[PDB]
């Protein structure tokens, strides 16, 4: 599923992200946009044999099981797959437990490139919440 800016947002405010561990909404939703183009079912392979899956763009080396990334963990304890649906429950309790890691935000790259220090409140403008 391709969700719509707006769409996105209420839908992860409704699972409780908005100012999760002190990121506001906006925060999420900038991430969202430029790791997976607001694509559910996007998927990327990295150089070291991990993918990358759905909205979030969560990662196989540590995070989900694919069943092909010999040596990695499965600290959300579901398969990649399940990171794919038109659901985003999923996505969002595994980024709930990736965002209180340590790094906080900073896990996503794309976060720290592109949203990080911006104004991301734009990214919730003129959405009704
Ligand atoms: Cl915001
Ligand atoms: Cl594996
Ligand atoms: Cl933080
Ligand atoms: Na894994």
């Amino acid at each position: 599923k391709v969700f719509g800016r707006c769409e996105l947002a209420a839908a992860m405010k409704r699972h409780g992200l908005d100012n999760y561990r002190g990121y506001s909404l906006g925060n999420w939703v900038c991430a969202a946009k430029f790791e997976s183009n607001f694509n559910t079912q996007a998927t990327n392979r990295n150089t070291d044999g991990s993918t990358d899956y759905g909205i979030l763009q969560i990662n196989s080396r540590w995070w989900c099981n694919d069943g092909r990334t010999p040596g990695s963990r499965n600290l959300c304890n579901i398969p990649c797959s399940a990171l794919l649906s038109s659901d985003i429950t999923a996505s969002v309790n595994c980024a709930k437990k990736i965002v209180s890691d340590g790094n906080g935000m900073n896990a996503w790259v794309a976060w720290r490139n592109r949203c990080k220090g911006t104004d991301v409140q734009a990214w919730i403008r003129g959405c009704r919440l």
